[PDB]
């Protein structure tokens, strides 16, 4: 039962608030944690949102893209074997 990391990539145009909204909503973070991960990514260029089983991980990558495309932001999100 291998696991997979769900990451988001930093870009220069996506609002800070939407990134915080995303983590709170799709990754189940309190607003303190959300703020941390968002700030971390902003400086590091990449950050782990969470770690799940493959398909759980897969659903979360898809929901972040589908969501990002509706707010019309270019937030990049993908996965990788933990
Ligand atoms: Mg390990």
């Amino acid at each position: 039962p291998s696991l997979y990391r769900v990451l988001i990539l930093n870009d220069d145009y996506t609002p800070m608030e939407f990134v915080v909204y995303v983590l709170e909503r799709f990754f189940n973070k309190s607003r303190e944690d959300a703020t941390r991960i968002m700030l971390h990514v902003h400086q590091n260029g990449v950050g782990v949102c969470g770690v799940y089983t493959y398909e759980v991980a897969e659903t979360k990558v898809a929901q972040v893209i589908d969501s990002a495309r509706r707010h019309q932001h270019p937030l990049q999100c993908t996965m990788e074997k933990d």
